[PDB]
């Protein structure tokens, strides 16, 4: 649907 | 659908 | 220094 | 110094 | 043994 | 033995 | 399938 | 399939 | 984002 | 983004 | 004597 | 004596 | 509809 | 100095 | 619809 | 100095 | 918006 | 918007 | 005599 | 005599 | 619909 | 629809 | 000095 | 000095 | 509007 | 609007 | 001596 | 001596 | 109906 | 109807 | 000097 | 000097 | 309207 | 309207 | 000596 | 000596 | 009816 | 009816 | 001199 | 001299 | 007779 | 007779 | 008899 | 009799 | 000498 | 000498 | 990956 | 990858 | 051996 | 041996 | 004496 | 004496 964002550190 | 962005560090 | 991370923004 | 990261912005 | 490093994976 | 590192996985 | 730090098949 | 830091087939 | 303020450091 | 302010550093 | 720094915000 | 720096924001 | 604005920092 | 943030204004 | 503006920093 | 951010204004 | 007043700073 | 006033700084 | 500054408003 | 500055408004 | 004015500061 | 004015500063 | 703000006047 | 802001006047 | 009166300022 | 009166400023 | 100012209204 | 100013209204 | 005047100061 | 004047100062 | 403000007069 | 403001006069 | 009278001012 | 009178000012 | 002023109405 | 002013109405 | 005069001052 | 005069000053 | 104000006179 | 203000006179 | 705001006879 | 704002006879 | 008016007298 | 008016007299 | 409203010598 | 509104010598 | 910070080491 | 920070090392 | 902020062996 | 902020062996 | 290192972060 | 190193970050 809608995905804001992904942060993998 | 819609993906804002991805940050992989 | 300061470390900032933002994945993404969806404006719909 | 300061480290900033932003993936992307979608304006729809 | 082997030394393998993977930062990350995002699958769309 | 092997040394493997995975930062993360997000599956969409 | 399989995923992880170390995956021995 | 398979994924990870080290993948031994 | 993060906001960091440091005055100074004296290494004597 | 991140905002870092450092006055100064004296290494004596 | 010794002064590291001054920040005026 | 010694002064590192001054920031005027 | 109507959106004024967006500030991202 | 002073920091001011306004997102937006809608006058319908 | 109507969007005023977007600031990205 | 002073920092001011405004996203947008809509006058319908 | 924000209103800031500083008279002065003497670093002696 | 933001309004900032600083008189002066003396670094002596 | 050391005076930093004066603001008159 | 050291005067940083004067603001008149 | 009567609006005098708007001040944004 | 009557609007006098808008000031943005 | 003096600071004055008036939004608006509707004389109907 | 003096600062004055008026949005608008509607004389209907 | 606002009315502000200041006679004078002496910085000796 | 706003009315501001200042006689004078002396910086000796 | 020293006089700042005079407002006569 | 020293006089800043005079406003006569 | 009737209105003499308006002063906006 | 009737309006004498408006002064915007 | 003297300050006089009068809105208006309606002579019907 | 003197300051006089009059909106208006309606002589009906 | 308002009536104002001032004789004189001596600044010495 | 408003009536204002001032005789004189001596700045010495 | 010193006379500020005189008002005779 | 010094006379500011005179107002005779 | 009758109105003699009006003085606005 | 009748109105003599009006003085606006 | 004298300061006289007469509004009006109605003689029917 | 005298300051006289007469609005008006109605003689029917 | 005499009629006025100020009547000096 | 006499009629006015100031009537001096 | 006579009609005399004196507003005032100041003797310095 | 006579009608005399004197507004005022100042003697310095 | 003599002064006043009415002075009759 | 003599002064006033009416002075009759 | 890992975030490692080492100040220093003195080997004497 | 890893983020490593080493200040310094003194070997004597 | 090994030395560092991050030491992966 | 090994030394560091992060030591993975 | 001896100082190994300093990290400002 | 001796100083190894400094990191300003």
């Amino acid at each position: 649907g809608m995905l804001g964002g992904v942060v993998i550190a």
